[PDB]
């Protein structure tokens, strides 16, 4: 019962202005859970979506800024893909870009400029080994689509550098799904 | 956003016995409502399934019996595909059987064989002029997949020899739908 | 030291009668073990068969009725194929079949006659999580043959028409099993 | 149910030291019992492997020595193939090498080297006529897989030059087996 | 980020002598961590090698002796493979070698020979269920270098035929491992 | 032991105003040196990328800058490749572009534009004669990787044409690097 489908939601981020003089990186790391993409359903359907399984094979992540071009005391960020449950702690003002040599890094242009990063992410699955599996789009794992505690894929770290103005930005997390054993339910009445 | 599925759902029918001796016929119609079949959703979604659209393809209307395999006074019946609105008028034990004449009619076995129709069926848009279209997959009409009111779509009725003995039956009608416009919610909390 | 076998057992199933007139349904799922097929060993050796390992490849469960020919109040039931440890909630008397639009559905006719299912089962690795691997037989998991503790594996669950009658079946599980690394012991005397 | 495996055994055989100056030999035979190769199983499988019938393809007797590089008072023997349960009688000193001019012979370097016989046993099917078949895979005979009293293979016997030192040895007897007829038991609890 | 590199380490392992006359068995098992291999690096990098994973692909296990060719009581051991946290029991005097009959055994000449060891080692993921995947060099699981807890890669089972002289040696594991996402860090100063 | 890898570094880089109403240059030099790039490791491993030697094969210098679009007063500069440790010296507002003339100049537009340099850089093995080989990427010299005192390669010097505002940049060094001979340590414990 293979259906291929396409979710996206819109959250903001911010990053708050300061007064040190040096080239100083924001840190902060970014999980997907589905919880977020799929409503809770009603009756005895449990989710709106009525499928039993599912693998998520894709996810683009979208920063779409809030920044004008006319906006001054640019900079220059990164972000990676981090498969793990284990990002770089998180940090308002750190001296060094840590994501700056990571293989899977591409560049942030920032304040005002887009940057997408479209990978496959890993679920998390023993927090304490961080086990994953690589891409192979035949035998990734399926899981199922729980009703209250679905579990948190991953794969993304970005780190910002810091600026005199607010850096605001809209993120736009766009998640490819992929689901199996339609499950509707029908009762009378 | 094209997703074919299947949808079923299972009731009863009960034919009461008689006294008389004639071949007496018993008829009754068919409607099919796609709002039996797809329950009410919850939140932002109006119903289970996320989509706006559909257009029925196919519908397999299944006779299970329930009476045994020694069970006297056998008979014979016919089931017909009427896609107007208008069918024969119900009857508990009619002089002839009207639907043995009919171009679309295969003969139902009674009272402990199984029956299958496998037929495209067509709504109901004005019950004045009863008006429908062709058998034509390309150019086949999209419904709206509406909250309370989705329209009958149409095209069986049947025609049951009456009996001395109680013949219950318990009737599958398998839906194959063809939905588009993924139109799935996604507030937040 | 690969060895392909079979191994099989025989339980019995009831269904206790009804008194409601309406077609409900009862709801039985169905877990596979390898501790029921293969009874404990004797000294040095822990179990019968002298292996370490193993995977389960297929399953076919077989429906063996114990009803005759001749039972009346006949009805129609559903077995699917769940793969994650959580199934429909087992009821004595559902007013409706919940495996019926699953996509995994096999017809159960009944009373008296015969319904085999095979498929490969999927192990329980995370209760919470739920999480199985698709099916690809060369990078299929082992498991390791434990001495008291083998994990259960699963894939079917049933809904069964209720009926005046009591439907008593015979149920054969046979199963298909892949072994490995020949682990016999041989003390002296 | 065909299942070719392989079993093995360790014993030691020791060689005491003689006061006499001719060379003068040891002599011993060497008989193989599946019963020391399997053990006794539990409950209502009778032996570890579950099968009924076997039979021995090949059998690798090995010659593992004890006795150090440095070790004066070489010597020689030899070792043939004696398929008939009637070898030379043993002797603790006899004054010719009787497996020197068999057909079958194979030279034993002593004392410390090493010495594989890779040949086709014969079961003892009477004692007293002493008749064996010829080597051929397709027809050879099955036997069973008794419980307590698996008949007695054949097919070696030795001759050891003795020495003045200790001549210890220890023999690996590896055993190549092709059983049938899976019958494993699976009483319930 | 990918990088095959080696790594290696010596250690030793030595047999107490024994007054037993029969022939008498030492097992012990290996276990192979990669905390063993990689030390703790120092600041911002947590281990030596600037990696976030690897997995390791094979494990040549060396038993380089330190026992001279002249020494006696020489005997026959044997070496598995145990990909599942669960070896045979530590012994000091087995009356039998367990690894005799494994399908994986490589038999170790004592005690003067040198005896390798070339596999492909399995993670231990969960020490209840013990499941490993199969030898696949594109599906192999990914792991993480962890800073402090790595977990235990398995495979390596022996047996060691006891004797009148202290059998030492000394042992050198070397180990085939492909990094990814190189993760160097680099702070001011 | 080769292995090519990456490494990177953001530092800033300001032009102070000036009151001069004429086209005045600033000019400032540029060296690389590795030490900026690897932080020194712990313990018996000096460095924290596990290797001996190294050479560097590129360099991408970047001038990400700091100056919004809607600045004005404009310029032009030059970036040149000076492989020989004798820049230009460095002034403040020179009456000419010293680097506009130099055959491996490219131009730097101001103040908003992005301006890459992508070359070879030469070692400094003789501050006095100044020496340095062509680009041969099979007979490139080796240099150590030092634990305090490796020595700089040297490569680009720029011209910036002052203005009335402060032109703020930021610039990342990329820097292509191939070791050899990985020398880990693994000390007990």
């Amino acid at each position: 019962g293979i259906f291929n489908t396409r979710l996206s939601r819109t959250f903001g981020y911010t990053i708050k202005r300061t007064t040190v003089k040096t080239p100083s990186w924001a840190v902060d790391m970014m999980r997907f859970n589905i919880n977020d993409f799929l409503p809770p359903g009603g009756g005895s359907n449990p989710r709106s979506v009525p499928f039993e399984y599912y693998r998520i094979r894709k996810v683009k992540v979208e920063f779409w800024p809030c920044s004008p071009i006319t906006q001054g005391d640019r900079g220059v960020g990164s972000s990676a893909v981090i498969l793990d449950d284990n990002f770089v702690t998180k940090a308002t003002a750190l001296t060094y870009d840590p994501y700056v040599n990571y293989s899977s890094r591409h560049t942030i242009t920032q304040p005002f400029s887009y940057h997408s990063r479209y990978f496959t992410p890993k679920p998390v699955l023993d927090s304490t080994i961080d086990y994953f599996q690589p891409n192979n789009k035949r035998n990734q794992l399926w899981l199922r689509l729980q009703t209250a505690g679905n579990v948190d894929h991953v794969g993304l770290g970005t780190a910002f550098e810091n600026s005199i103005y607010d850096q605001e930005y809209n993120i736009r997390v766009t998640m490819y799904v992929q689901f199996r054993e339609f499950n509707l339910k029908d009762p009378p009445l």
